């Protein structure tokens, strides 16, 4: 149960923490944001009950209501049609919650009822990390190993609806299925050889369903690559040693460091590099809140995304142990969170497979 509730409210409270009513979000330098951090009495200081979350928290809830809403054993026609519904109402609460680009411009096009209606052209800057930032209790639903290709497809789906392109819907795929590794206790050592293996399986997915198959495998490898080249930085490519991190790897080192993860100088702001950052926080953090927090919720990128992302995956495995009640006691939506997560426990508990499109 707890688990379930952590992953929901933390992933919220790492949201509103890193954007700090957009104050943190924006600020490029992570190092005066450690300051400002500090200023304020450090984390286990910081009360919630004012920080808004932002459009990550936002579309988060609205894939985890359509999932709850759709149901046991759904049909996937209408776990899609409710994701259409949910992104596109979902937009009528952004006011100064900093939406992206992509994901506000397509969930506002979408056309739930009409067949297909939540599908959207390949185009090539729907990289962002809108997809990814929003698909982590897709893991929550489907954590079972029997429903790999359950969580296959409807974190690629989910994505596309805004992303449709693999930068950004890969990204969805990295949150979802981080989550479910998270739910099973597999070690996160282990993660990111696990997402390498199953990229063939999301590629076969792509092609069989037929929509922009060219424009799809050309812009393929970019996403591969950059997961492959930062596991083996790691030298963790195989998923069978533990991480290793530079020897100076403080704040600024780590703004230096994400913006070379990045697309286009803005870290964590893609569907590559918003769950590799969050990862990489989870790999140095451990059991320790604070430390994940320092990582993934505070640096100069997009600080916000990779701490909704870090925060869910954190929060199944540890729950709130070690963490300040003030960092989530008044969070915006701590009700909504709370009981949207124990209805996903309860749907993600048990076994169950879905009517296929
Ligand atoms: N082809 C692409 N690959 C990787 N990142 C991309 C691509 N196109 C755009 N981006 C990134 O998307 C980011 C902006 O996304 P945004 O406006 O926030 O859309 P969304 O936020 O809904 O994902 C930019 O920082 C840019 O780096
Ligand atoms: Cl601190
Ligand atoms: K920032
Ligand atoms: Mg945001």
């Amino acid at each position: 149960m707890e688990k379930y509730v952590a992953a929901m409210v933390l992933s919220a409270a790492g949201d509103a923490l890193g954007y700090y009513n957009g104050k943190w979000e924006f600020l490029q330098d992570g190092e005066k944001i450690h300051r400002q951090l500090a200023q304020l009495g450090g984390l286990d200081a910081l009360d919630v009950g004012r920080w808004r979350v932002s459009d990550d928290t936002v579309m988060h809830l609205a894939t985890a209501e359509a999932l709850v809403e759709a149901g046991k054993a759904p049909k996937l026609t209408q776990l899609y049609y409710l994701l259409a519904k949910h992104y596109q109402d979902c937009m009528e609460d952004m006011d100064g919650r900093a939406p992206g680009g992509a994901s506000v411009h397509n969930a506002m096009q979408l056309k739930p009822g009409k067949p297909n209606g939540w599908r959207i052209p390949f185009n090539s800057h729907e990289g962002g990390c809108g997809a990814a930032m929003r698909a982590m209790c897709i893991g929550l639903r489907f954590p079972h190993h029997s429903q790999l290709d359950t969580l296959i497809q409807v974190s690629i789906e989910s994505g596309r609806m805004t992303h449709h392109h693999p930068t950004g819907y890969l990204g969805a795929l990295a949150s979802a299925l981080f989550t479910a590794y998270a739910v099973n206790s597999r070690p996160p050592l282990q993660w990111g050889k696990g997402l390498m293996e199953l990229l063939p399986e999301a590629k076969k997915y792509i092609v069989q369903s037929g929509y922009f198959v060219e424009e799809n495998l050309q812009h393929w490898s970019y996403f591969q690559t950059k997961w492959e080249n930062y596991l083996k930085l790691r030298g963790i490519l195989d998923g069978e040693s533990a991480p290793t991190f530079p020897e100076s790897f403080g704040v600024k080192e780590r703004d230096q460091f994400y913006t070379s993860l990045s697309y286009s100088g803005w870290g964590g702001s893609s569907g590559h590099d918003a769950p590799m950052i969050a990862y990489d926080a989870v790999l140095a953090a451990g059991d320790s809140w604070k430390e994940l927090a320092h990582r993934a919720f505070f640096h100069g990128g997009d600080s916000d995304s990779t701490a909704a992302i870090a925060g869910c995956w954190w929060g199944v495995m540890y729950g709130f142990k070690g963490v300040s009640p003030s960092n989530y006691e008044k969070l915006e939506y701590r009700n909504r969170l709370e009981e949207t997560a124990r209805a996903l426990y309860s749907l993600g508990s048990k076994e169950d497979t879905v009517i296929s499109l």
